[PDB]
């Protein structure tokens, strides 16, 4: 599915995000947005063989499980397709245990490098929720 940006911005408010972590939905929005295009059935291959899975882009080498990924753990405890499914409640639930292991969303290469300090907001801007 490829979630428009107001429908994603209320479908996370709806699974939690908002202001989860102190990081309010337009952070969340923005990640998806450049992580992933908002296409839950993102996939890309990291240099190390791991693979990088949904709206978040949540990575096999630590928090799914996807068979082809060796030494790596499965913390958010699920396969990785589980992450590419229509309904975001997987992904956005294992995206609240990533956020909440030390770094916050410095998780997300791409948020740190195109959201993070940014006037987030704007990815909400005219929203309904
Ligand atoms: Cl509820
Ligand atoms: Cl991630
Ligand atoms: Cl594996
Ligand atoms: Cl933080
Ligand atoms: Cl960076
Ligand atoms: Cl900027
Ligand atoms: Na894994
Ligand atoms: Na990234
Ligand atoms: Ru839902």
């Amino acid at each position: 599915k490829v979630f428009g940006r107001c429908e994603l911005a209320a479908a996370m408010k709806r699974h939690g995000l908002d202001n989860y972590r102190g990081y309010s939905l337009g952070n969340w929005v923005c990640a998806a947005k450049f992580e992933s295009n908002f296409n839950t059935q993102a996939t890309n291959r990291n240099t190390d063989g791991s693979t990088d899975y949904g709206i978040l882009q949540i990575n096999s080498r630590w928090w799914c499980n996807d068979g082809r990924t060796p030494g790596s753990r499965n913390l958010c405890n699920i396969p990785c397709s589980a992450l590419l499914s229509s309904d975001i409640t997987a992904s956005v639930n294992c995206a609240k245990k990533i956020v909440s292991d030390g770094n916050g969303m410095n998780a997300w290469v791409a948020w740190r490098n195109r959201c993070k300090g940014t006037d987030v907001q704007a990815w909400i801007r005219g929203c309904r929720l």
